[PDB]
Order: structure tokens, then sequence, then C-alpha cells
């Protein structure tokens, strides 16, 4: 616990938190997610991606021109500071990135990249 | 116009009416849908359908429930009672219904089923 936190987007198009705050003494912080529900990947895929909130728009942009095919995107987009795959439902991934890549006074957003999902599925990040 | 609506759904989950009117006049009233953009329908799929507001929630549960082969719709829902196929981009469809299934009085809503959509795409009917 403590550097990590659980995420579950369901069928309904929603994430269960829309804040995180990662303590400044971690050297690492992981994100798990699980998405429960019924809905197979190509219809209600899912996956949590980070990034500043002034490159998001860019991101979730760049990341639909991409397809299915690259779980929504851009391949090896340098405006993404961690991502996991995009998810169906009954699966998981999770993702560990190095806390030294935040700094303390940038806002950063946590989303999903599938098409529309982000009008709802977005929240905050900041290191404290 | 003269008992007919020409309406579009895109590619940010929006239709581009949110209440439309029937008079009592029109013996029939007519809904022309079309869907601009580029998305495919299992991303960004489209339907108008019409119900009560009573029965929205049961419609759009059972048609989750569907399938994206039975286009998020149950079959012979009683509770419909008039809609479209689901449509994807540069894609068209029409629906003609009777206004003697209409009632003065009763609050009707119009409505998406395809999954998370409904929630942003909606409006309300009224005979006047
Ligand atoms: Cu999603
Ligand atoms: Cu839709």
């Amino acid at each position: 616990a403590q550097c990590s936190v659980d995420i579950q987007g369901n069928d309904q198009m929603q994430f269960n938190t829309n804040a995180i705050t990662v303590d400044k003494s971690c050297k690492q912080f992981t994100v798990n997610l699980s998405h429960p529900g019924n809905l197979p990947k190509n219809v209600m895929g899912h996956d949590w991606v980070l990034s500043t909130a002034a490159d998001m728009q860019g991101v979730v942009t760049d990341g639909m021109a991409s397809g299915l095919d690259k779980d929504y995107l851009k391949p090896d987009d340098s405006r993404v500071i961690a991502h996991t795959k995009l998810i169906g439902s009954g699966e998981k991934d999770s993702v560990t990135f190095d806390v030294s890549k935040l700094k303390e006074g940038e806002q950063y957003m946590f989303f999903c990249t599938f098409p529309g999902h982000s009008a709802l599925m977005k929240g905050t990040l900041t290191l404290k």
C-alpha cells in the first residue's frame, strides 16, 4: 500500500476515483487497473494514462488517431509520463513509474484514451 | 420542420438538438438521423430511441445486455415506441411513427442506447 493504488473502470464509462496524491517519499508508485463488468474491449476499453494537464488534450487527440491496435495511444509519445495497456472486462494490468519524473507544483491528470471516455474518465494526480 | 426533424450525432457523443415538439395535428412524425465525423460504429455508434421518461432506464439496461449484434436494443422491447438502427460515421437512418401512440400529459425521452452514451445523449419529446 502507500506507494500504490487500485483503480477500476466499469461499463458505465466511470473510474472509481478522480483524485490521487503521490507521497513525496515514494521512489516509485504503482497503479493497478481492473475492469469490472461484462463488455468487450472493442466497445468499452479502458487504460490509465498519465501526463501534465496542459498536454492531456494532445495525448487524447494523438491517441485517438492511432487506433485500437495501438491501444489508442501514439507510439513513443514523449508527453506520456506513464500508461497501462487498454483492457476489456475481466482483465487487469499494472504500471510502476519513477516518482522523480514528477515535480511538486505542476498539475498532472490521469485519463482513458478510448474515444469519448475522457469526458467522464479523467482525474488529477499531485505530488505532495 | 413540417411533422419531421433532421438530427445529428457527432464524434463527441453529442446530439444537435435536445428537445423535440410534436404538434397534435400531425398523424405521423418522422426523425432523420445522420452521424458526421469519422469514428466507426463499434467505437462511436448512435441511434435515436423513444420511450416514456419512466421506461428509459429499463430500456437502457436491457439494451446494454443485448450486444452490438442486436444494435444494443432488446428485440421486440414493448417500451420502445419507435427507434432507428445503430449507425457509425458516414451512415444515416430515419423512422416514421404514429402520433396516436403518444398521449397528452405523459413525459417522453429520446436517447442513444450505445453503452455509456445515454448519459450525454438524451433529450425531451413533448406533444403540444
Ligand atoms: Cu475507457
Ligand atoms: Cu451513441
